[PDB]
């Protein structure tokens, strides 16, 4: 369908390891596109959460002017694998600014060192501390969950947790997230080589964050296969049109709606996945602004 976006285009055109290599050099991509466009100012504390699976640092974000009635947990992704609190600064400090939240941005425990579902009990637990501190930084105790890409696969299954395990969720915002990784999707065949998210490492990344084959089809691995999503908190989904997640994203919101959750989702055109920590893109603040509207409708 639609063309590629011409920034787009043009940065996979000038496109060219230990584990710890590898880390590295997706810290110094991050770094690159930061000092391309620089974060924007913003306050932060540091801390950490006492989780039932251990110590998990966290970085709180305060606006410098609230807007937003709830605190934000967000998640970053990289596959389960990569990325960290430092990597997701350029989007983290965007959306606590532009949306006027508070945020708290999580750096779980990585696979392979540990396994699922080991973040996803990590995350829960955040999510639950920010619910009980909520009212102490003058907010409503029910928290908005994020993530991007492997964050959008926390995010999801923590919502869909959340009312198991007593936690309230007022929205939950997923980026390019992954859903399911039982089914082919068109977009996953198609897109699959030369988008940046590539087969070869999405399979790698499954193979250091499950504990065997099978985890694919359990529930916390693969939101999109639960078939009860009523009552589930308001959803904003966003896809990249040349995304291999694209469909599975798309499809889950389309669930979602049909299951009576207030659901928005929105495709960018021409784009690529991963756009939204990739400050070069206009795109991104305009995915941030999409964010910021949305919550405004929670409230
Ligand atoms: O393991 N997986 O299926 C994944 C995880 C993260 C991602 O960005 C893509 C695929
Ligand atoms: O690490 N593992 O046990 C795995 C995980 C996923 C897969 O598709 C195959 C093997």
């Amino acid at each position: 369908h639609m063309p590629l976006d011409p920034r787009v285009e043009q940065f996979l055109a000038q496109m060219p390891l230990s584990l710890a290599e590898a880390r590295q050099q997706f810290k110094q991509g991050a770094l690159l596109l930061d000092q391309m466009v620089p974060p924007p100012p913003v306050d932060t504390e540091d801390g950490t959460v006492v989780t039932t699976h251990g110590p998990v640092r966290i970085r709180r974000y305060i606006p410098d002017r609230l807007r937003f009635s709830h605190p934000l947990v967000f998640y970053h992704g990289g596959g389960f694998v990569f990325g960290d609190i430092d990597t997701h600064h350029g989007l983290v400090a965007r959306l606590c600014q532009t949306v006027g939240a508070t945020v708290i941005s999580v750096d779980y425990s990585l696979a392979p060192e540990a396994k699922f579902p080991v973040p996803v009990a990590e995350c829960i637990d955040v999510a639950r501390w920010a619910a009980h501190e909520a009212p102490g930084w003058g907010l409503k105790p029910s928290i908005v969950v994020a993530g991007d890409s492997a964050g959008g696969n926390l995010a999801a299954v923590v919502s869909q947790r959340a009312k198991d395990e007593s936690l309230p969720i007022a929205a939950q915002l997923l980026f390019y997230p992954a859903l399911d990784m039982v089914h082919e999707t068109p977009s996953k065949r198609d897109f699959a080589r030369g988008y940046l998210l590539e087969a070869d490492a999405m399979q790698w990344f499954g193979e250091q964050y499950l504990r065997t084959p099978d985890d694919v089809s359990h529930p916390w691995a693969s939101p999109a296969l639960s078939p009860d999503l009523t009552g589930l908190p308001p959803a904003l989904v966003i896809t990249a049109e040349y995304d291999p997640l694209r469909d599975e994203g798309e499809a889950y919101a389309e669930a979602l709606r049909a299951a009576g959750v207030p659901t928005e989702q929105i495709r960018f055109d021409g784009m690529i996945h991963g756009f939204m920590t990739m400050p070069i893109f206009p795109q991104m603040e305009a995915a941030i602004e999409a964010v910021a509207r949305f919550l405004e409708r929670i409230d």
